């Protein structure tokens, strides 16, 4: 199995928990609690650059999220026919990944900051982000982003339209092709069931989950 | 058919990378100039961009916007992103350590005044505790003149490239490994690095107040 290190919370390891259970694939999480469990994979060597997430696979230790999300998704075929669709791929998940981190470090935004990032956030996704992947989906009118089969584009996507859903559930209303796309990738047998109760998927940052953040990363 | 063209403003920002990748490679490409906020509007009016950014790629019948996706297309198209798949994890993992630190330098000049000095002490910090020494712990762990396969790989490149601008910032923060030292210097006598770092190549200066000004122009910020 491969083996997530991380803390118990979505952070920088939630895109590579989707992508697994997308691919069928059974993992295992070793939780990290606090500074001192952080200091112990370093110690050991575990971390390249010393951070989290760091992904156990095939005998590797993959730090820095794209590294292990690159491989799991090659590994797997999830990852396009040849490389001129994983340069489509790469170019719709990127732009995923930019809205994605926005929405990511909200939780750390410095308080008098909030109000105004939180606006650029609903300004980027119904002006900018939305219209491009709603443009992708109308232009070939398939199921799926890429090469008219399930590849990483559509899960990753998939998993963002939840993250946007819980701040402005109003953002996709005026997306059909996108709206539609949600509800076929949560259809599929196994992300329906990471979707489940019980699943490994994480809830939202609380307060309590980004102190125990705070104490780890020490910051 | 038609060379590479790329599309940014003339200066390094998140194009240099690319501009790097592609001359390592050997491959000639043509560059488009946006000088003003109406250039780059003109590219969005036209559908060249899909985020309504650049940098942009235009390689192959494709325009690639987001920097990693044209630069995985290069390293991929030209035999610089390993042999296979064990191999592009590595690579990854290196690049992404690079492109970390990378970030840190590039936004370095739009930081607040009174937060300057602090984020420039962090940076030296992280280079000469933690980047440097896990790049110099590879190149030991296995002796061999690249990083990755003992074959060029882009991770070589992104990683020279770097030691550059860590240069350019202090010249003693690599004083304290040799064999990054070594592969800076192997690296740039390859034919196609040398002819890059020479005069007049599409290598980039450093970004002064007045290219930042032209950035905050087009850019709208
Ligand atoms: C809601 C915020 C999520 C929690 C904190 C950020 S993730 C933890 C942080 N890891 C990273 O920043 C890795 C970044 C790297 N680019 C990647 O994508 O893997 C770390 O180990 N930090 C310790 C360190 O840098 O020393
Ligand atoms: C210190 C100053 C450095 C200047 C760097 C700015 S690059 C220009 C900027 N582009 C991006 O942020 C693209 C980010 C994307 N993640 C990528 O890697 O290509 C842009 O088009 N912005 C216009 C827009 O987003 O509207």
């Amino acid at each position: 199995k491969p083996k997530l290190h991380y803390f118990n919370a979505r952070g920088r390891m939630e895109s590579t928990r989707w992508l697994l259970a997308a691919a069928g694939v059974e993992f295992e999480e070793k939780f990290i609690k606090s500074a001192e469990d952080l200091d112990k994979l370093r110690n050991d060597g575990y971390l390249m650059f010393q951070q989290v997430p760091m992904v156990e696979i095939d005998g590797m230790k993959l730090v820095q999220t794209r590294a292990a999300l690159n491989y799991i998704a090659s590994k797997y075929n999830l990852y396009g026919k040849d490389i001129k669709e994983r340069a489509l791929i790469d170019m719709y998940i990127e732009g995923i990944a930019d809205l994605g981190e926005m929405i990511l470090l909200l939780p750390v935004c410095p308080p008098e900051e909030k109000d105004a990032k939180l606006a650029l956030i609903k300004e980027k996704i119904k002006n900018r982000y939305f219209p491009a992947f709603e443009k992708v989906l109308k232009s070939h009118g398939q199921d799926y982003l890429v090469g008219n089969k399930l590849s990483r584009a559509d899960i990753h996507l998939v998993e963002l339209l939840y993250y946007v859903e819980e701040l402005d559930s109003s953002l996709i209303s005026s997306f059909p092709l996108l709206k539609a796309l949600k509800t076929r990738i949560s259809n599929l047998p196994t992300v329906k069931k990471f979707l489940q109760p019980g699943s490994p998927r994480k809830p939202p940052m609380d307060e309590k989950s980004l102190e125990e953040a705070r104490k780890i990363f020490r910051f």
